[PDB]
């Protein structure tokens, strides 16, 4: 292969899912494949044999900022702004080893990072090397991120202000005020970290987005306004699921069950990868999804109750005939069989996506970040799903599960969602948004070098 490309992804599933899709979708365009990974939440190699790894940036002996942060939870993230702080030496390192290291009829095209790794662009500016970005989050939640000053100034971003929160917010009517605040906060180094990942952004060579134009059509302007290099939409989901690069075993005794099920009876219900409960919210949805009496597929991540290895507090047979809980599924393939009628979600961008490319309709809760504008998105915008935005009450919940499942009053929602899932589908046809957007991927990248 004469043209090489280097991915650099963010070690988180939401993260490292993506990256691995768009190297897969890439590699099926010609071009051969480097990922450099942290030793952190690394994925299974033997899956990507088509793929070189190399393992950067906390190999022994572990730098002592990075040592001695938790592997889950809050601060495990943390290993971002750190990296982006001090790996810089090591990236430039092991790219021009790498560069050195090289065949003669082989050239590196470029770097593609994700966003968050805005320390990147000096790196590989230092080079000579072309940087392109990968954003896992929303053409949406960018324009949010853009807005900041705006919000900031009009004093949203003050959390002891608990006024006008049900209001819409003000120059940016899609979202309310406290959609705002669950999304940003009071967060300082949230504040700090998305300035300069959208600073690097605009310097990029190019921004590749998780995501196609009839999804999100209303947030272009936008983009193509705010960021001068070309921007590229194209749905990942669609193109491949991201079950090779899990970094937990898959409980695949669930298939059985589902071909036990009617079509579209199955609430799949999951809160991704790095979300925590408390004991009391965690029995409060149980109830809900009991007093639903739908049947459910529950993913449940070790780690998700605060205070328990997995479920502990769930009494032994509470679930009934009805529900399943499992600790990991292939969360895509689980939302392409035919029993699924319904996906609880946390509103994680790569879920909410899955589910839109599947055709599944949507109830929606959130843990902050990006989440709140997804579901306020999806819920408002789009319709294809229904957010749970006061909390978590057993009635609200049963209700709206009901709602998008089985009352003909959420019919609207379901004829939604099947056809988003066309309009993803044709957006991938010759002379569609996505088909365009990766022919011009391709040929532009191929460019790089000339
Ligand atoms: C870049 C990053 C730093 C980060 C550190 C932890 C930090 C906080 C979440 C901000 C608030 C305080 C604090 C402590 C928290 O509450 O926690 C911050 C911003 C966003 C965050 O990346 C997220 O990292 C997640 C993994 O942790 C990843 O799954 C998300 O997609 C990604 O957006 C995480
Ligand atoms: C560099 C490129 C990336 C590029 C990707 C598609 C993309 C967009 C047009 C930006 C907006 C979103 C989106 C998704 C878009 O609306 O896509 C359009 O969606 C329509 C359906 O709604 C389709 O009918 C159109 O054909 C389609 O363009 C973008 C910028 C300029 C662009 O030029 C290309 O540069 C290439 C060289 O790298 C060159 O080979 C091509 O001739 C040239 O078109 C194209
Ligand atoms: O049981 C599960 C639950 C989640 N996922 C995958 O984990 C990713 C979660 O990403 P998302 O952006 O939805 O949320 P995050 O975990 O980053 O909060 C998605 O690709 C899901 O398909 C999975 O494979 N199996």
């Amino acid at each position: 292969r004469r043209r090489r490309i280097i991915l650099f992804p963010v070690p988180f599933q939401g993260h490292i899912n993506p990256i691995l899709q768009l190297a897969n979708v890439l590699y099926s365009k010609g071009f051969s494949i480097t990922i450099f990974h942290t030793n952190f939440n690394k994925p299974k190699t033997s899956n990507y044999p088509h793929f070189t790894f190399r393992f950067i940036l906390d190999n022994d002996p572990q730098d002592e900022r990075i040592s001695n942060l938790p592997t889950h939870g809050p601060l495990a993230g943390m290993r971002i702004p750190i990296i982006n702080e001090h790996g810089a030496d090591e990236l430039r390192r092991e790219l021009e080893l790498l560069m050195l290291a090289s065949e003669e009829d082989e050239e590196v095209s470029c770097l593609i990072t994700d966003a968050l790794w805005y320390f990147a662009q000096s790196v590989a500016d230092s080079l000579n090397l072309r940087r392109l970005v990968l954003m896992t989050s929303s053409l949406f939640n960018f324009h949010a991120h853009v807005s900041l000053p705006q919000f900031d100034e009009l004093g949203y971003l003050d959390p002891d202000d608990k006024t006008r929160l049900e209001e819409q917010a003000s120059g940016f009517p899609m979202l309310k005020v406290k959609d705002i605040k669950s999304a940003y906060s009071n967060w300082q180094i949230l504040k700090e970290i998305l300035g300069k990942m959208i600073k690097q952004t605009k310097a990029s060579s190019g921004v590749i987005w998780n995501s196609f134009k009839e999804l999100e059509e209303s947030e272009l302007e936008t983009v193509i306004r705010e960021i001068p290099a070309p921007s590229f939409l194209i749905p990942l989901p669609k193109h491949l699921t991201a079950s090779s690069s899990s970094l937990l075993d898959h409980d695949r005794t669930v298939f059985q069950w589902l071909d036990q099920q009617p079509p579209s009876s199955v609430l799949y219900v999951s809160f991704g990868s790095t979300s925590e409960v408390d004991e009391k919210d965690f029995l409060e949805i149980a109830r809900g999804l009991v007093d639903s009496k739908q049947s459910f597929l529950w993913v449940v991540r070790p780690g998700f109750v605060k205070g328990s290895t997995w479920v502990e507090p769930l009494p032994d047979g509470f679930l009934g005939e009805r529900g399943r809980i499992v600790k990991w599924v292939p969360q895509q393939e689980v939302l392409a069989h035919g029993a699924i009628g319904a996906f609880w979600t946390h509103s994680g961008w790569n879920s909410t996506l899955e589910s839109v490319c599947e055709g599944v309709p949507m109830i929606f809760s959130d843990f902050g970040l990006d989440q709140p504008l997804n579901a306020r998105y999806m819920s408002d915008v789009l319709k294809v799903g229904v957010y749970l935005e006061n909390g978590w009450e057993r009635g609200e919940i049963a209700n709206a599960i009901r709602r998008v499942m089985v009352d003909e009053e959420g019919e609207y929602i379901r004829q939604n969602a099947r056809v988003l899932k066309q309009k993803a589908d044709v957006s991938l046809m010759k002379g569609g948004s996505s088909y365009e957007s990766l022919e011009s991927l391709v040929s532009y990248i191929s460019s790089l070098l000339e």
